[PDB]
């Protein structure tokens, strides 16, 4: 008597605080709730480190870690996909190096940076991605989304890399930044 959809998901971002001296590596978790066009649904919908929840309130993220300092996630954005708006069809997920051309940084010189979505409903693994070793000489990548099929929700691993930062990454998806 049970049936079948993912409900609740949580996308968790992690790093080592930088060995050498020199300013930290601060990684940052990002969420763009999008319409059926494909843009971000009001500039709110624009989930990153100056915008901590969707004006929904399905989206939140849990705070901004600037050095990767403490185990396990060091970012984690949370998400009630059954509260998500009829009109929003797709969340889609960057990870970026903040001020990362100024800080000539990139993953590959971070030490154990991941980014990985887990399924709430018994805290399942659904996709990781490691950063540090597939990503090396990106600054900004889009990890994946989550989309709507019919009346549930899947993920799917996207790994785009962006060369003009978080910056670029809001602009083509459509946040006026
Ligand atoms: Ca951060
Ligand atoms: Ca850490």
């Amino acid at each position: 008597l049970t049936k079948e959809g993912l409900t609740a998901v949580i996308v968790g971002l992690g790093w080592d605080i930088r060995t050498t001296t020199g300013t930290d590596f601060d990684l940052d978790a990002s969420a763009l709730l999008l319409n059926s066009g494909g843009k971000v649904a009001s500039d709110a919908h624009f989930i990153f480190f100056n915008n901590l929840k969707s004006p929904d309130g399905s989206v939140e993220h849990t705070g901004d870690n600037i050095t990767g300092e403490g185990e396990g996630d060091d970012e984690q954005i949370k998400i009630n996909l059954a509260t998500v708006p009829a009109d929003i069809e797709k969340i889609v997920f960057p990870v970026s190096i903040y001020d990362a051309e100024n800080r000539q940084q990139s993953f590959g010189q971070v030490r154990n940076a991941f980014i990985r979505v887990v399924n709430q409903a018994g805290e399942a693994e659904i996709a990781r991605y490691d950063l540090s070793e597939d990503a090396s000489t990106e600054t900004a990548m889009v990890f994946g989304e989550l989309y709507r099929h019919g009346a549930e929700w899947k993920f799917r691993a996207i790994g785009q890399g962006y060369a003009s930062g978080l910056r670029g990454i809001a602009q083509d998806f459509g946040v006026n930044v």
